[PDB]
């Protein structure tokens, strides 16, 4: 896959972000990621944690999949990097978001997205507590 670059709009909530995205503003929905909603629990720490990794970035890049690029919202489906990390993980890895919608073809950081949450859920963190 190849990173392509974008700036940041707007922070949403823990999973999706407004970016400008050539040229055009666009939301952007994490791939194979869900947090909760900002009125459930973990929700409103999800939110956070996304909104300070993305507003502190210099740099902020998308990663489209190999499947579709975006949802039936018009979101664009992609894992976003904040200077160089890979949000979509570290949500995981923070146990602030699970892997979830994992559609064939769209699933290409599937395992390494896994293996965060694997350890997230043996440290009990956040949604594993
Ligand atoms: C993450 C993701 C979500 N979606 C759609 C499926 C779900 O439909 P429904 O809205 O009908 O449940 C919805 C969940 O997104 P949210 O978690 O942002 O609500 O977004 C995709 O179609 N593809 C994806 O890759
Ligand atoms: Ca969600």
């Amino acid at each position: 896959l190849h990173k392509e670059p974008a700036t940041l709009i707007k922070a949403i909530d823990g999973d999706t972000v407004k970016l400008m995205y050539k040229g055009q503003p666009m939301t952007f929905r994490l791939l194979l990621v869900d947090t909760p909603e900002f009125n459930e629990k973990y929700g409103p720490e999800a939110s956070a944690f996304t909104k300070k990794m993305v507003e502190n970035a210099k740099k902020i890049e998308v990663e489209f999949d190999k499947g579709q690029r975006t949802d039936k919202y018009g979101r664009g489906l992609a894992y976003i990097y904040a200077d160089g990390k890979m949000v979509n993980e570290a949500l995981v890895r923070q146990g602030l978001a699970k892997v979830a919608y994992v559609y064939k073809g769209n699933n290409t950081e599937e395992q390494l997205l896994r293996k965060a949450e694997a350890q997230a859920k043996k440290e009990k963190l956040n949604i594993w507590s």
